[PDB]
């Protein structure tokens, strides 16, 4: 019965932490110019599924890793039975509105929408996705291959509210499907800055550039 | 000071969304101006077996409400915020000759500024009625589709444009189809049945195989 | 004025939707007339490998409730308003021979007038059962699909039309298919089991491949 | 008096839905009979590259609950009403060998009668596992799909039919496929693990390409 | 105290009281933790290989995915509730494990009612029927040796110190396999694998579904 109570007790601690973080205190309304947020973005490309030259659409399957850190999600694990992290439904917390800028169909989510929250206040959210986007696969049947590119970024926040960044410019290809119809020649993920004439604030995206060819 | 910034935004939003009778939509005594514009990104597909064409575009919608106005001084110099499109009233702007339900490609979030203006820009994929005959020639094909309120007249939603030129500066350079022109013309009509004006925006695209 | 216009509208909605009972649907003692009409916009596709045809149309539905009545004088001269179709009772009018769920193309919003009348006009894409044999001939193909209430007899929902001619004034001029005729005929059926009449509107379209 | 018929119905629905315990599902001590019947409307598609066939049918389901009975004399002679299927318990009848989620074609509304019986007739399009080999010959193709509760044994839901003949009186006369026969046969099975009987209805359809 | 007062009540009455006590009253289960890990047993019953697309290297499978776990917070004494030993609940009204195909190419399509069976020992049985498109090269399907493909299933967000994924057998149940499928199964195995990463001390668990198949002659 001791072990049963320890288990009951760890649950009570997890619920106390969640109740402290989500119900007792005000939650996150989203970033502002006086409280900007850094979102780190990374791609793990799994498969090029289809390259359609009649419409110039290509379909990719990838994991999109999103990470940010909030003071409001920080806690001392000592105040909560040494809990260092927990899980939560992505709908229960603020998440950044990162979107592909040149999709041709709504993105299809392939993983459960659950985020990992760590005691330093960092949130990790890794939606697995199938995306159709604009791409001319001319060259795919040659040694040089085809090249396509799609930009990801916030829909409604500038770089003074959400600063987007990558930890590396190299797309993780260590999970790329070895028997895909297409082989990857290179895949890069590059933070780009753009300014509009109207406006002094920078606008940021991460450009996913994939060079690929028919596997032979 | 980051604490106070967040506190000010939370206060602004509860003041506007919880402590105030929120906008129930327009009336004939209280008409709303809605300004509409298109940024055409791609002609994805032109199907000659069914005469349907598929477009991807950003549809910019703007309107302004007194109920969404505030003084940035009372709220730590906050001049704008974001809200879910589901949490505010949005206009019922619809394509009149779509052949499939529109597919939304962007997060359904609007930008509200302190002057009460709301900007909502859904990226959409639309299939609509279009005969692509001529697309494989130099002159190209021409198609058209009207957008407007489904249930409000021009005395209720005053639908306007800022320009008759569709923005082509985001158009995909390697589309199967090149754009010869794209216009967005406001049409104000009076039908014999009724005294109210009815307004639509007629999107006309002339295009050909690249 | 504009703060009073909005105040009265919100007050009218409150009085209809929160301070009297909402409509539980028709009964044999309190039957409801529903008037139905079609505006055919396009025959998108005719599939001879499965005998399905796809139409796009606007389906106009009209009914009238004493519980949606008001005196405009008591509400600042407001003579109509709009409501989500989810927030009111609507009639269960269904195609009887569809092959895929109907796809709705228009915002699901209804128009309520002070006389209690409701107007609801969904734009729809429908796939239904149809053999398009003859479509590539001068005589063309002919198909038909019935619409009616799924669960109410004619003693509970009295289905009517205003005309037996489908409105073809919005028909897409450059469709793959040219319309030869489109009619919408009220039909009354009687089953031997049952004294009550069963009503449908039979949409019959004759069409052929354009020239 | 039409305000009184409306009020009587609201009073009936309040008494049944809000002022007594709603039905939580069957139990071993109190099992429920569910009667199932098919009305086959169309074979839309037979796909010999994946061995899937698509059917449109009406699936009639009927059960009876003490908790839904009333005396019509206590409620202005109301003998039946309609309810959204979402607002009452419904049985978990499932095709066991579908290959795509079922697609519902009719409004999800049930008919409740004063004896407590509930009638629910969803129209559905179903893709299921079927080898159409022979469909282009005179003897035709034969396929079968079982239906039953996903989670209740025969000691909890006693599944029955009224007839082993599938109703073909609404079958589309201009389908690509004609029906040679269609039967719905109650089957009882036991598993080594367990004493309870498990019940299904085997829908067996023989069909061929129409001439 | 005796446990006789419940015997006088309708079985439905007792069922509603049981659900009420477990769901409405008990603060429910926040999911597993390192201090309170959960065992989840996973098993597959393969019903059909519907489609093998050599133009995209996607294969479509239909199968029943059996999931079983046991929670203390869902235990009860049948003697307090008219000898009710089990009940059904919407899968949306309880916690369920986040078991995910790792190499799907389309969202899974659910083919059965999302209802779970809860037994008085606290065990939950949940068996969604599913259609899955996943990454698979079917080259060789038109030969005697056939094609081989694999797809791993596991928790998306929990390590092996939080959800221990188990199997009852490494044999995929083929006793419901569609006898007239376009494809015949040569073999089908489900192997629990433990993965260790350079970065991290926690083990990670998946079940690898490996199917060898060919076109039925
Ligand atoms: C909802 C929106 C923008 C949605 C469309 C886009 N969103 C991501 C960011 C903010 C844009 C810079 C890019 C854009 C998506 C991708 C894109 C392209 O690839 O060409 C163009 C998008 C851009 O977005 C607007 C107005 C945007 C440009 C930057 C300055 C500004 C002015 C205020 C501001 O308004 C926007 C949000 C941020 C804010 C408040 O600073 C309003 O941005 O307008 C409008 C589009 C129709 C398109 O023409 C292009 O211009
Ligand atoms: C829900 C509706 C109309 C939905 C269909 C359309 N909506 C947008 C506006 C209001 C119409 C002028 C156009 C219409 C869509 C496009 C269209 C076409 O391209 O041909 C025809 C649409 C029109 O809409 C009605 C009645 C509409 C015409 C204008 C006057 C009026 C009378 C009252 C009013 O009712 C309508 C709303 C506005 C209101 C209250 O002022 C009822 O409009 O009826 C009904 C359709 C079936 C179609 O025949 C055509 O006629
Ligand atoms: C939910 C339902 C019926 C759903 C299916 C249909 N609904 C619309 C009306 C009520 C039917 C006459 C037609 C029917 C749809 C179209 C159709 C066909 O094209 O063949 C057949 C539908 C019919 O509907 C039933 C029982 C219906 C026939 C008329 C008398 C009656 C008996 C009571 C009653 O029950 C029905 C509702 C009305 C009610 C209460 O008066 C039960 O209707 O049963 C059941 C079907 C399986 C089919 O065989 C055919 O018979
Ligand atoms: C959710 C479920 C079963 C879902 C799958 C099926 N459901 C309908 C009924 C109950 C089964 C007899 C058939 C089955 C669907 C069709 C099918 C087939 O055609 O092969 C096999 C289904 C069966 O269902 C299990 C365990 C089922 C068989 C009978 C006894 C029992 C033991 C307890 C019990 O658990 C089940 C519910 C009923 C209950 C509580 O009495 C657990 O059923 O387990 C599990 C499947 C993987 C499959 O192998 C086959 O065996
Ligand atoms: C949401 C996630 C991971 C989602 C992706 C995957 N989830 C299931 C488990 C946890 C992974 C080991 C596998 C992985 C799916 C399958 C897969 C593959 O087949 O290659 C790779 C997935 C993996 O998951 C990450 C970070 C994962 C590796 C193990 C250690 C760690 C660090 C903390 C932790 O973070 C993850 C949850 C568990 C936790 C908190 O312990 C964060 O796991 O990161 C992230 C992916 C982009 C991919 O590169 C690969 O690496
Ligand atoms: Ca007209
Ligand atoms: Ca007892
Ligand atoms: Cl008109």
């Amino acid at each position: 019965y001791k072990d049963d109570d320890d288990k009951l007790h760890s649950q009570a601690n997890l619920m106390r932490l969640k109740s402290d973080l989500f119900n007792r205190s005000p939650m996150y309304p989203g970033p502002t110019k006086d409280d900007p947020l850094t979102v780190t973005l990374g791609f793990t490309l799994q498969d090029i599924v289809k390259a359609d030259s009649s419409t110039n659409e290509v379909d990719l399957v990838y994991y999109e890793q999103q990470r940010w850190k909030l003071n409001s999600l920080m806690w001392d694990p000592n105040e909560y039975g040494n809990i260092t992290d927990f899980r939560t439904s992505a709908a229960d917390i603020w998440t950044p509105d990162i979107t592909a800028y040149s999709s041709t169909r709504p993105v299809q989510v392939l993983s459960p929408q659950i985020a990992v929250v760590t005691h330093d206040g960092s949130v990790m959210f890794i939606p697995a996705q199938r995306l159709s986007f604009m791409c001319d696969p001319t060259g795919v049947d040659s040694e040089e291959g085809a090249t396509c590119a799609v930009k990801f970024g916030s829909w409604v926040y500038s770089g003074f509210e959400i600063d987007l960044k990558t930890d590396t410019d190299q797309v993780d290809l260590s999970s790329y499907y070895a028997s895909s119809k297409y082989e990857i020649l290179s895949a890069t993920q590059t933070r780009q800055v753009q300014h509009y004439s109207c406006c002094p604030e920078p606008y940021i995206d991460v450009n996913l550039v994939v060079k690929f060819r028919e596997r032979r």
